[PDB]
């Protein structure tokens, strides 16, 4: 049976977390508010259970238990994020550096290393400073670049002596599409007719502006890291990107081209600038002047601006051709001219998890990795997120809640799929499971549980290993 020993020597296995989802202590230790603090408190109706990340999984206090839990399993590495507003409470240098915030992450990093766990740090996992949102609309302004760069530099200076793996942005696709196209995530911006029924926004322009600025802030940060830090600290810097696998709705060329446009808009949006120096052709053609243009100098900067790419995979969609709109309802969601579904002829592409967007389709994992291999020059890849969820069920006894056989099944099949892709030449160096603990699942709150370990929110955030924790322990032997 598949184990760590099936994988190449030195292959890294870990779990993944994020600051807002895990930490809590939201107004503690000098932490400033982020856009997710604001979104959750000011728009509780946008969250399934009207909840927030004030306490979350309380990892701000309980991080030592987290490290113990992952060490028990035999994890090599931990993917976590730093809260921007823990370090810079109002987003900028001039607003002051929070020493207490630096202390917490030093304590976390030191605890991890004392137990032989390598820290992988995401700089931006969506908890953008509210003060910069108020000041200049955050990522909608080119002002965000320098503020992010200043924030990143503090992190390199304070932590880079021990941290050798950096990720700038987590899934800019999700941040921009849900935050500015549908308006379902913070900062909750969209066109009036879009899903979020937002008071402010433009779903056909703002997603592209926000993500253009992220690509620029990323490339600037990579450059800065390589120029001032990489020589003496000898770490690696990358970016985390998400993609579904897209199955053509039918075998027609039209639906095959729709599947190609689907991946271009979700994934190529960031990959093409990183590999080829410009946005995908389909994006430039279809979006036109609503898509920002890189200057020759900016194109030079973004191209090759990485040591690795973090790759996230969860599910697959069917892609069906959409006729032009062709009109006054322009939105990133429809701009691809590809209609995305998880069901065809009343049959779901795979078994549906607790998240309605999550269909279990392990075959697409291999398919995506081989697509990246053949179409992007087979770059160094870490799987930075892969996982599945069950419903939070208050009626179930604890012992039945810990029996997550569906999670075991999910990981077994995906790791096999990953292994076959590696054996067929995919340049994959590591794998991170989402998630170590149950946590705040954004617009779903605490209604769904992604964790390998259970968190009892009603009993002081006590952690209990699920059956999958024991499974990973066996898997990770040696
Ligand atoms: C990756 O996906 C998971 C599951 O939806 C989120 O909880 C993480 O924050 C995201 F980075
Ligand atoms: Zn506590």
């Amino acid at each position: 049976p598949v184990s760590r020993r099936s994988f190449p020597k030195g292959f890294i296995f870990g779990t993944a977390s994020s600051s807002y989802q895990y930490e809590g202590g939201a107004a503690e230790g000098g932490r400033g508010p982020s856009i997710w603090d604001t979104f959750t408190h000011q728009h509780p109706e946008k969250i399934a259970d009207r909840s927030n990340g004030d306490v979350a999984s309380d990892s701000y206090h309980l991080y030592k238990e987290d490290v113990r839990l992952m060490k028990d399993m035999g994890m090599d590495a931990y993917r976590f994020s730093i809260s921007w507003t823990r370090i810079l409470p109002n987003g900028s240098l001039r607003g002051g550096v929070n020493k207490e915030g630096i202390k917490y992450y030093n304590n976390l990093i030191n605890e991890l290393l004392s137990k032989g766990v390598q820290p992988f740090i995401t700089l931006f996992h969506w908890d953008s400073p509210q003060a910069l949102e108020d000041k200049y609309n955050g990522f909608l302004s080119p002002n965000i670049i320098n503020d992010f760069k200043d924030y990143a530099e503090i992190c390199f200076k304070e932590f880079g002596d021990r941290v050798k793996n950096w990720i700038t942005f987590n899934e800019p696709w999700t941040f921009c599409s849900n935050g500015y196209a549908t308006g379902l995530f913070a900062p909750g911006r969209c066109s009036p007719w879009e899903k979020g029924n937002c008071s402010v926004g433009d779903s056909g322009r703002e997603p592209y502006t926000a993500c253009h600025h992220q690509l620029l802030a990323h490339a600037e940060t990579v450059r800065l890291y390589k120029a001032k830090y990489q020589a003496l600290q000898k770490g690696k810097i990358g970016i985390t990107l998400v993609s579904h696998w897209f199955v053509p709705f039918s075998r027609s060329k039209s639906n095959n081209d729709a599947a190609k446009r689907a991946i271009d808009f979700m994934f190529g949006w960031f990959m093409d600038p990183l590999i080829r120096g410009d946005y995908p052709l389909s994006m430039r053609g279809l979006v036109g002047n609503r898509l920002p243009q890189f200057t020759k100098e900016q194109s030079k900067l973004v191209k090759g601006a990485f040591d690795f790419i973090g790759l996230n995979y969860y599910t697959a969609n069917y892609a069906d051709n959409l006729p032009p709109s062709n009109g006054l309802n322009n939105s990133y969601t429809t701009d691809s001219r590809a209609n995305l579904t998880g069901v065809r002829n009343g049959i779901p592409i795979g078994p549906q998890a607790a998240s309605p967007w999550l269909y279990v389709y392990p075959q697409g994992f291999r398919d995506l990795l081989l697509y990246v291999k053949e179409n992007y020059g087979n770059p160094t890849v870490y799987i930075t997120e892969n996982g599945v969820d069950e419903f939070n069920n208050k009626t179930l006894p604890l012992q039945e809640a810990l029996k997550d056989d569906a999670r075991i099944e999910y990981y077994h099949k995906h790791l096999l799929s990953l292994l076959s892709a590696i054996r067929d030449g995919a340049n994959v160096k590591g794998y991170f499971a989402w998630s170590l603990l149950d946590n705040f699942e954004w617009s779903n709150g605490y209604t769904v549980r992604f964790g390998i370990n259970f968190v009892d929110y009603n009993d002081g955030r006590k952690r209990y290993p699920k059956n999958s924790a024991h499974w990973f322990k066996k898997f990770l032997l040696k």
